[PDB]
């Protein structure tokens, strides 16, 4: 039936600044915090403001010399810095801003907190919008990613579950979160996004995993333009065939918001409704869930599309109309909630969907 639901959110995360003209806005996630609270649906979750997540935490999964170096560089002693700024790959993509290592503190300690609430089974669901950080390596920053607190949270899920099914709906591979489990059956990945001509430039179709972990990647490579309608019928399919094969007990499910139509990176084409489709499929399942944010740069349309995926994890309904809140001319003209699809080609047709569908099915006929 309705579960309980704990989400997770600390009200300085929106001041942190990427800088003039990147795409990355943490602003986006008090805009949806803002937007939820006025539609009144803090008085169906328990809100909670994550810890600070300490260094020997992050070291769980990075290395001891890449955390350091995190906690030390700032704006006003990156001249000292130039050799570790290369190896970490610290620059246009990932720059150094104020309070940088405090953001990634945030943003873990909300998936690691989420994680031991719901290894506690104190919670059916854990949400952190602020997390989702997938493209972080454990010596390496990438696509906007410091500190992976997807690693970090399924470490902490697997504590208690042998098996931990991650699923990765953002426009982008999820790289960071293949990599690190790549060679176990521990963790099954499970991704959907673009490919071609389009970073991190990983994620093919033949990309299966390694060693024990044979089998336990999952990719699904897809073309611009991709719709509701398409998305949604390779999608359940493919969840269901993992669910009944890997049968976890623990499910991770990244909700990056560039997949939908209009994004200013993106090229797909999904509603808010489209995307949200998936939460609802993996609810559906009834395991331990950790919702996670991602990616998603047109901002009023992050705001709508996690805030509806708050009110589908509450199984609560809310109008279209979009209550008065502190962003209320983002919105605009229209002030609704749900989005139009634009009249872009869809460029998956629908025998590539079947098709690729059919190869992961032959992969997945492999697992034990
Ligand atoms: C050396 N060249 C730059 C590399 C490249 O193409 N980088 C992508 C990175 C896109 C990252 C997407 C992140 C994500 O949405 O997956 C995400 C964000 C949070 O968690 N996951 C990118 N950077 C930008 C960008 C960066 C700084 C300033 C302006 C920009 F447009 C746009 N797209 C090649
Ligand atoms: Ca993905
Ligand atoms: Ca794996
Ligand atoms: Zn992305």
């Amino acid at each position: 039936g309705k579960k309980k639901v704990c989400y997770y959110y600390d009200g300085d995360i929106g001041n942190y600044y990427y800088g003039q003209g990147h795409p990355m806005k943490p602003h986006r996630i008090r805009m949806t915090h803002n937007l939820l609270l006025n539609y009144g649906l803090y008085r169906k979750m328990e809100i909670y403001r994550p810890h600070k997540a300490t260094a020997e935490e992050m070291t769980k999964y990075h290395s001891d010399e890449y955390i350091k170096f995190l906690r030390s560089i700032r704006p006003d002693n990156m001249s000292e810095y130039s050799k570790q700024m290369q190896r970490f790959n610290v620059g246009e993509d990932c720059p150094v801003f104020d309070g940088l290592f405090e953001f990634c503190q945030l943003s873990t300690g909300g998936s690691v907190a989420g994680a031991v609430k719901l290894n506690r089974q104190q919670t059916d669901m854990a949400v952190n919008w602020a997390g989702g950080l997938h493209h972080a390596k454990k010596s390496e920053a990438s696509g906007f990613c410091y500190v992976n607190d997807i690693v970090l949270a399924i470490l902490e899920l697997l504590k208690y579950h042998q098996r931990v099914l991650y699923i990765d709906i953002d426009i982008h591979h999820g790289d960071g979160v293949e990599e690190a489990f790549y060679t176990t059956d521990r963790v099954m990945t499970v991704s959907f996004h673009k490919y071609g001509e389009y970073f991190p430039g990983t994620g093919d179709l033949r990309d299966i995993g390694a060693g024990k972990g044979k089998y336990y990647a999952v990719n699904f490579p897809m073309r611009d333009g991709i719709d509701d309608e398409s998305y949604g019928q390779i999608f359940k399919p493919i969840i269901s065939k993992v669910m009944e094969m890997y049968q976890p007990s623990a499910v991770v499910l990244q909700c990056g918001a560039d997949s939908l139509s209009g994004d200013r990176l993106g090229c797909f084409n999904l509603t808010v409704k489209g995307h949200a489709k998936c939460v609802e499929v993996v609810k559906t399942f009834n395991l331990p869930l950790l919702m996670l944010g991602g990616g998603g740069y047109t901002i009023r349309n992050v705001a709508r599309c996690w805030t509806y995926e708050t009110a589908v994890a509450l199984d609560c309904e809310i109008p279209n109309e979009l209550p008065y809140n502190d962003y209320f001319e983002y919105f605009g003209p229209d002030f609704k909630l749900h989005i139009s699809p634009s009249n872009m080609t869809n460029q998956n047709t629908p025998e590539y969907m079947e098709k690729i569908k059919q190869r992961l099915f032959e992969n997945l006929r492999m697992l034990p």
